[PDB]
């Protein structure tokens, strides 16, 4: 009915529950399951549903051989609803591509999927589900953004892009989309030197994003946008409790204004919520690679140059699998407060798993409490050598 | 539209008719049914749904070895429509956990779901599919409820949940909600000494929960709310005819006061119906084993310590697998009076078949009649020998 | 909103077109197909949707073993959309039991599941989708219905009951419900001997109903019931056209007035419309199996024991299988006149196909045309030798 | 509400981007995929959704064996959501036959099926999901129609059907329907001597079709259809880029009003916008076979004799399988344009991939941008080796 308008501030985080876990790579061993992968969630205002890139093909099905290959003509947004698995009977197609966005405006939903050759491709930003405009490739090397959803305030949402190089400067545009269209863009300005994958949240008609520098940056870069004038800034996350992977060992202080150096050319989506005091941020646990998955409190992560965790809580253990993460929240909820969320992907399958010809993922997904819960931890639960 | 009030009494019940039945073993046998087990029924204002815990894969599935197991971060409440099977592509995931509750309060469905390792679970409260309430566990051994459907009356919908040891005193606790948040919650008073999965109904605005004592009772504990006072009382079934399972042969005098002792440290989720003359009472065939299911009819079960049957009826056959049965009625069907209604959880695979690696069920379930009805009996129907 | 009323006459029926057929076999070969048989066609003011008596389990599954008989605690009556086939993923249970019947009253849709052992069957009617009301048997002798569409005028809607002998005279009686009460019910009365499955059709505020005489009978008995008045009469249809089957060779000269002799104990559930010059039968091309089905053009059928065809229709070879047919209408189509409809049972597997250990069938539908189209044949299309 | 009129023009077409695609050969490998072929696209107010005829069977399933044939008892229109694949389970029959068209008037949506012999077919004309008119065969050689979309203006929606010789004249007539009876028809006039299989879209209250002269024509005969008047022509596309396939090598100069000639006796539907400077027309790479589809600018191409292309958009490979294209726009989108569309139907199987024994198709679906966004091919993906 109205545009929905960010008037709530985040709700006080003191742990994480449960809200939804999909189970697809357990499920899909015996029924009609399609691989994917780069999920995330999103709610409109009478529903939430989980979401991802489709490779196109079921599991068990010998399509899925090859999968481990992030962009193909096969791929599409697809979303089902929340904690079922994605299957070939419940997932409804948003649009086609290998790379997306998603997000509900309060009036209606707001798509767009990137396809195309590496030096060739185009985003279509679909409204209403109908498409409505479209973007060619200005750098010609992956035209690529969020993989998780947008956030709109009365109406104007922004999205993250970026084309260009992933090892190296790169070509960043914000870009300010109302009914589909564009009302504005702008170049990545501030002191972030490479921006990927953009997790964001809305509070107080500011949006924030928690990116991914995945040329030099263990730290992660932070977009800040005002959807009312059309402008942001952008900076690292000051904190030594460092939240990219792979990455060094943390220091005793970060860097707000650099890249902190150590690991190049490499990465993962990620998230955070930086709320003063009620900062919590998300990593895998390995240095190394996409293992394990832990919150951690770190009081004004985003300023504090020296910030430690003060809280935590365990989500994957160490022994399994994570993959991207990313933010949500339900905006249409009851209460005064906005509920932070969060998703972390599951990868199973290649590179790590290479019993297996194919990639794919199931998700879990969780959001704050203003109690201080016990954890358990969420693995993905499906066993590999069923599949051989 | 409004919040729904119990004004009616129960119809009489002088026979029990078929009501819904989902084949769930027979058909899963080839096609992509879930794993489930702790199954019940529960209706909205427009609809009557089957839910139950799956356990996040299909009995085909090489993910069913195991399932025996009843705590898993693979499990979650799911609802189906009535006597479809659980499949994976019908399944409406509610919340994520392995002990729940539903009720429907006029408005909208509150659900309930509990996970957590023993020692650290917790409760998230649904409402209108999004969470509202946390609870953490209080006594750090298995916060576990119903496993059945809750009942609302003005809006006040009462809960009893349970965290403490198994085979001694426990702490059971009754929570009022509304539109998900909590009133008020009481620690259990009366003379019930052990309470687990309360089965609860609802009339002339009094909650009637009938219970399974599993440390020493083979008689069930009974717990009577009154949802505007927010109180209750607690005490056992008088009469001799003993309805847990397992339990000693049925003597000529039960306890009202006092567990009925002969057996300790186990049970059976079940049901009655207690109004007087009109009573009825579920139990399995069996005094050893969950087999068969009759309901007997035991004029003043709940306070004449000497009643005996006056009439019945068989459910299942004592040479056919029985399991968990509880109490639900249709709150907004036409008429004068509330018709009871139960379903019987028909358990199939380990322990008591022990070839196939898998635990799961089917339902029956059935409503009264003011009729005198023929019976039939309704066995799950599957071949445990084609799962071979 | 209102109640239908039967205010329309028959379209004129110069032949028949194709109107749903649904594959079901064919398609069951590979996919999770529901084993059914006894089906029909029933319409709601906004949709036309397939019925059958599920057998509770798929096609390709182990439990289709045995599903050539016709009774058991499996069995439920499901509908599915219009010429999709019955699956265990679309298919949604309207009643639990192995004899039905269903139809919507234009404000609401009653159905009607009988179940039980032979001696002991009871009747439950289901209005706005919840039990109303209950009838045990009065003849203890396999107490069944009409296996095809009910029809109701002004709220009432008339179903015509056995029970009683197969092979001898039996209790049939018709009930008048309305809101799934009975308002009344009548002793079969007229000059039919003996009743079993009933199809209906309404026209100008009569339903006429053409059965089975399974004791003495192979012209077919006919029930006129005015709704209103609440009464009926019965006889058999006059002409020499036999229409039972098996059945002997046709004679000149039927019977009005008894059975026409020849072939005892057996019969098949059939249809006819009978409106003057406008009068067509359905029957089996064989006398002696079931196989083929025609329709034919036998002026006053109903009052004339010489009428002959005047023109006709093949719609199943007699190289295919057929089974039981029966009549629907769309009550709520625009236009002046309502189109007769009819379906016929294509039945797979045994007795006659006895290489598989299943019986289950597909659906064919037609409706007139005021044109005379050129006719196919609709066989049911699958190769049992893939079932090997 | 009210019926939609053709008020708006034909965007500019800059160039296209990719609308849907299903992957459904890929899918149906391991799931439950239906055997179709003669797809198309259609749009509701509301919703746009992808056609096609199936064939009665999945294609792992064995009676996919035989379905390079066209014609069977076992075809119907289907429609499923958009970019899904057509499975057992989400598909939705229209109506039963093996050729056929559907379009939405505003109001309600018209559907055709046509089925019966070669010698004795009848088209049915469903309205609002309801049988309302029936055609009968006028020349007893294979009636048939469009195989994609119609298109309303003012609730009058025109339709093209042919009856007679594949290979010498034909008896072609233009339908005017409303509301699914018949307002008019003609026979076909102007300078086209054989029509099959029209392509068609709207823009200013005037309908163009593209169709496929399968006698003589290497060039494509265009009807233009005023359905105020009710009234046609009929010329070919005058450019000597020649569309159809197979064809000779392209000449230089093209024919206005006679088959352009070289090849007899074959061809496929295919399609074209023609809008002076802003048409662009759909063609195979191949000239032997269906293979590859390439979309060139040709501006003026039907009135000027000499026209060649001054942009184009390559869509499929020249080594990957095509098949039948058509033209749908979605005439409920917002803006002051109609945003032309297409699909190209990706045939796998036989009679070029005789290793299997079936034949099938994927979907992919582009609509015009005014970007000149880069282009991708968009194969169907299925490896044939994985079906052996
Ligand atoms: C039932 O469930 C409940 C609820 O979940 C469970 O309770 C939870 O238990 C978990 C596990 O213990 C806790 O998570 C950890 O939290 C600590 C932070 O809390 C500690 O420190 C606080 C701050 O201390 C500072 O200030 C205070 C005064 O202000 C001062 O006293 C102190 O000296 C210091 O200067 C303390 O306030 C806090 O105490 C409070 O709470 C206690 C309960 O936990 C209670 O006992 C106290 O009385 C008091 O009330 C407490 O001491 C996190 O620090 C920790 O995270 C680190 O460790 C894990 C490994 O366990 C690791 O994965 C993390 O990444 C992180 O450690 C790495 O990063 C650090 C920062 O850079 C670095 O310093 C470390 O060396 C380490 O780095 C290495 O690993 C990383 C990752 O691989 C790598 O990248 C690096 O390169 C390097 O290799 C946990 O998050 C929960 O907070 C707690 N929740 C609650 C509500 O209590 C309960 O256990 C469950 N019950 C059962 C029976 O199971
Ligand atoms: C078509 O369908 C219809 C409808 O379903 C079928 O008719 C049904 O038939 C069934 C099976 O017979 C009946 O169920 C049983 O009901 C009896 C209760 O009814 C009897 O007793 C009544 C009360 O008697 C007392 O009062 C009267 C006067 O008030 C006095 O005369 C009498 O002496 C006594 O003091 C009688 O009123 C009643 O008579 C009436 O109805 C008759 C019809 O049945 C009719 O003939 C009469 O004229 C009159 O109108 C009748 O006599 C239940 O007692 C019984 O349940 C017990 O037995 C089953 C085994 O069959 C068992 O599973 C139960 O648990 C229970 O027995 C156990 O528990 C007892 C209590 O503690 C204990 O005392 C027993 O020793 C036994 O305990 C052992 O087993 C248990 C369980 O394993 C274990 O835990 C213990 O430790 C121990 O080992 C049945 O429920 C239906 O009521 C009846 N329905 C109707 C409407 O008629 C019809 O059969 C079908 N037709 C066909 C052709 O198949
Ligand atoms: C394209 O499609 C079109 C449309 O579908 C196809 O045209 C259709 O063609 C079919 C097949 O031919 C026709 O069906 C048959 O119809 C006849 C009835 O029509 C005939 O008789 C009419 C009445 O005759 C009487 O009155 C007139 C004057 O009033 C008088 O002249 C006459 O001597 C007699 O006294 C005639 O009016 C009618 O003529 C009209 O129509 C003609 C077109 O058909 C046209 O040529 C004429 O000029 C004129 O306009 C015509 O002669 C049915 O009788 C017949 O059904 C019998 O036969 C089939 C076997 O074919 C059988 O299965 C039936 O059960 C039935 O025969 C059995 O039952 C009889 C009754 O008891 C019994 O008498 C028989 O011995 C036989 O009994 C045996 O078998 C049964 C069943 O197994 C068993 O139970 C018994 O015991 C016993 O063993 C067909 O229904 C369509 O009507 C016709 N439709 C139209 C609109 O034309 C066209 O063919 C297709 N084109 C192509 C190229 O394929
Ligand atoms: C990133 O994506 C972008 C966007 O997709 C990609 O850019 C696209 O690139 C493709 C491939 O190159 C282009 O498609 C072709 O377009 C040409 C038409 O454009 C050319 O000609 C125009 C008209 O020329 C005439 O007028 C001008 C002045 O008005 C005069 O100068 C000239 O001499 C002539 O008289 C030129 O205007 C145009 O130039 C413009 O654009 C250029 C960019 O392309 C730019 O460089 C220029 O500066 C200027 O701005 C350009 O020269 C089509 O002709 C062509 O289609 C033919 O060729 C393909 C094979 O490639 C074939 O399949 C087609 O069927 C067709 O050729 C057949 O049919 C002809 C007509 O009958 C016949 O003449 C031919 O012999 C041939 O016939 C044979 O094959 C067929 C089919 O098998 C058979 O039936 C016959 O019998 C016979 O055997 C392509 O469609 C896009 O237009 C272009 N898009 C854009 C927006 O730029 C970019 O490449 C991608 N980037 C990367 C890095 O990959
Ligand atoms: C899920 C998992 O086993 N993660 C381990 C993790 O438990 C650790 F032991 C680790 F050494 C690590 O990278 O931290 O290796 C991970 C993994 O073996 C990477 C190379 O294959
Ligand atoms: C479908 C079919 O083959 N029907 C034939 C039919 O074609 C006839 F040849 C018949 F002899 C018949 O009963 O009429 O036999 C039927 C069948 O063989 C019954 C005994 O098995
Ligand atoms: C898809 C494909 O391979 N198309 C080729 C295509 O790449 C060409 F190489 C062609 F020679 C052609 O017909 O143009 O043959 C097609 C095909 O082999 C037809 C006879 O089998
Ligand atoms: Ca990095
Ligand atoms: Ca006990
Ligand atoms: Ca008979
Ligand atoms: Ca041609």
């Amino acid at each position: 009915r109205d545009f929905n308008n960010l008037t709530k501030g985040l709700c006080t985080i003191n742990s994480w529950h449960i809200y939804g876990k999909d189970n697809a790579v357990r499920i899909g061993e015996d029924s009609d399951v399609l691989v994917t992968r780069e999920p995330y969630v999103s709610c409109d205002p009478d529903e939430c549903r989980f979401y991802a890139l489709s490779q196109g093909t079921t599991i068990r099905g010998k399509h899925s051989n090859g999968t481990i290959h992030d962009r193909s003509q096969y791929r599409a947004l697809i979303s089902w609803p929340l904690s079922s698995p994605p299957t070939v009977y419940n997932s409804r197609v948003e649009c086609i591509g290998w790379s997306s966005t998603s997000c509900h405006d309060g009036k209606t939903r707001m798509s767009i999927c990137i396809s195309g050759p590496n030096n060739n491709a185009s985003a279509v930003i679909w409204y209403n589900r109908r498409p409505v405009t479209e973007i060619n490739t200005w750098a010609r090397n992956i035209l690529r953004t969020q993989e998780s959803e947008c956030v709109c305030h009365n109406g104007v949402c922004p999205v993250v892009f970026t084309d260009g190089s992933a090892t190296g400067p790169a070509e960043t545009r914000i870009y300010y989309f109302k009914e589909g269209k564009i009302l504005k863009w702008e170049p990545l300005a501030g002191t972030a030197k490479h921006i990927e994958e953009c997790s964001c949240y809305g509070e107080r008609a500011e949006i924030t994003c928690t990116c991914r520098d995945n040329w030099q940056g263990s730290n992660r870069p932070v977009i800040r946008i005002d959807p009312v004038a059309m402008t942001h800034t952008s900076q690292y996350i000051c904190s030594p409790v460092l939240t990219d992977n792979p990455r060094p060992n943390d220091p005793t202080v970060g860097k707000c204004n650099d890249p902190y150096p150590g690991n190049n050319n490499n990465g993962v989506k990620g998230f955070s919520y930086l709320d003063g005091v009620n900062t919590w941020l998300g990593r895998t646990i390995s240095i190394a690679s996409r293992s394990g998955y832990e919150m951690l409190k770190v009081p004004n992560a985003l300023t504090d140059d020296k910030s430690k965790p003060t809280q935590g809580q365990t989500i994957v253990l160490n022994t399994d699998w994570s993959g991207y993460s990313g933010s949500f929240m339900d905006y249409w909820a009851e209460g005064e407060c906005y509920r932070a969320c969060f998703y972390v992907e599951l990868i199973r399958g290649r590179p790590k798993e290479d019993k297996v010809w194919w990639t794919s993922n199931s998700i879990v997904s969780m959001c704050s409490s203003t109690e201080f819960l016990g954890q358990w931890d969420w693995p993905d639960g499906a066993k590999i050598e069923y599949f051989l």
